[PDB]
């Protein structure tokens, strides 16, 4: 087993930046990268909001979402 | 390589969540985390700048400056 950390982005340039270097840089031995893009899904949106992710790309580490460079908010993805 | 990531904090509570879990994430085995504390040396800022630290809670990894949830930014511990 190892820790969880989940890892939201729309695919953004700020957040690719932030998946190339960060999320690459975590092992998986310790901590389970699973990286959920909210570029498509529409319907995971939902699912951001109560995980912690108001901003992208957001790093959710046992529950906080460190949001690591602001490129865009959830805000951002919110319209109507 | 083990090159250094370079964490710059301020003694903000986001300092010791960032340190938790992303500084043991990164774990130096892979690159070694240099905590630097603004709160103890206030001559650092014009270091940070040229580093590409815009705002504390963040780490420089190989030379890029990731801020981690946007800690505090830099021109707030500074006047003109």
């Amino acid at each position: 087993v190892a820790s969880k950390a989940i890892f939201y982005h729309a695919g953004c340039p700020v957040c690719v930046s932030a998946e190339q270097a960060v999320a690459n840089a975590i092992d998986p031995s310790k901590y389970t990268v699973e990286i959920v893009h909210l570029g498509t899904d529409k319907a995971r949106i939902a699912e951001a909001e109560k995980a912690g992710v108001k901003s992208v790309p957001a790093l959710v580490i046992d529950g906080a979402a460190f949001h690591i460079n602001f490129g865009a908010g959830i805000d951002d993805l919110k319209g109507s």
